[PDB]
């Protein structure tokens, strides 16, 4: 009920809809602030907005709350101080080691079994939709396109997410299911391996109409990369949906279950700050 300008000190521009860091003034929490005017298209603020309300995980971007200000709806959500990892990668202009990408994909994977245990499909896993604080902790960001799995529908058939990171079965007209996260999550270590995913240098329209007949993509140079690594690929980009193996089962691949602690990527993240 308070005007936002007295709960919330802004601080620095972090993105430009547009974002700010901000200080919770009561509790000296430092917070991330989207600012959208409310004349403009709210479809998807709207949506990943009612995701994340109903997310109550370490591995999910919290949301705090919403206010007007002036003719501006303020977001305010969990800040994660060292970006996405995608912006990680381009800010040291190197890709990440095995033992980093294991760490953040273990984490990734536990947003993912949350999420999947509470029947939400991401739908758009990606490098820039990963986030980390400062401490290192990973956390699924961009709930815009999130799908949501009832009683009465037991999959979803929208054609939706990032073209290069999409499952066959999300591409053809059939229905899928929670496990579509899974082969983006495959497309995801590629991306934190080699910096771009699969077929990143061609149009992505022409890329979306060869995903459902390509045999499942592999590592650029497959002699940089350990058979544990190189298995966790092989086992998310399964094009067989009901085959797949889950966020659950995953966990247990030798290359997430013995994954080092957040601090494998203090340097990482040092560097990049
Ligand atoms: C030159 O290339 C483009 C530069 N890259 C970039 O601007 N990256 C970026 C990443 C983010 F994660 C950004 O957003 C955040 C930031 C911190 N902490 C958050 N906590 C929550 C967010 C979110 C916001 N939008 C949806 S979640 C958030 C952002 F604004 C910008």
């Amino acid at each position: 009920t308070k005007q936002p300008e007295e709960v919330f000190d802004v601080l620095e521009k972090l993105g430009e809809g547009s974002v700010y860091k901000a200080i919770h003034k009561e509790t000296g929490q430092i917070v991330a602030i989207k600012q959208v005017p409310v004349e403009s298209d709210l479809q998807e603020i709207i949506k990943e907005i009612s995701i994340m309300q109903q997310c109550d995980s370490p591995h999910v971007v919290k949301y705090y709350g919403s206010y007007f200000k002036n003719t501006d709806l303020w977001i305010v959500m969990e800040y994660c101080g060292a970006g996405s990892v995608s912006d990680i990668i381009r800010l040291r202009n190197k890709t990440l080691t095995e033992d980093e990408i294991a760490t953040i994909l273990q984490s990734t994977l536990k947003g993912l079994e949350y999420l999947h245990f509470m029947r939400k499909i991401h739908r758009d896993i990606k490098a820039g939709n990963i986030l980390l604080n400062t401490e290192g902790h990973a956390k699924l960001a961009d709930f815009g396109v999130a799908g949501q799995l009832t009683d009465t529908m037991a999959k979803r058939n929208t054609v939706i997410g990032t073209p290069f990171w999409m499952a066959p079965e999300v591409i053809q007209e059939i229905g899928y299911n929670c496990v579509a996260d899974i082969w983006s999550l495959g497309i995801t270590a590629i991306e934190m391996a080699e910096g771009k995913p699969p077929y990143a240098d061609i149009h992505p329209m022409r890329a979306i109409f060869m995903i459902p007949t390509n045999p499942p993509p592999t590592f650029r140079k497959p002699e940089l990369w350990s058979d544990n690594f190189t298995d966790f690929v092989k086992q998310c980009l399964v094009k067989s949906p009901e085959q797949r193996a889950t966020a659950t089962q995953l966990l247990q691949h030798p290359f997430v279950r013995s994954a080092k602690g957040v601090s494998i990527l203090r340097d990482l993240i040092n560097e990049a700050m």
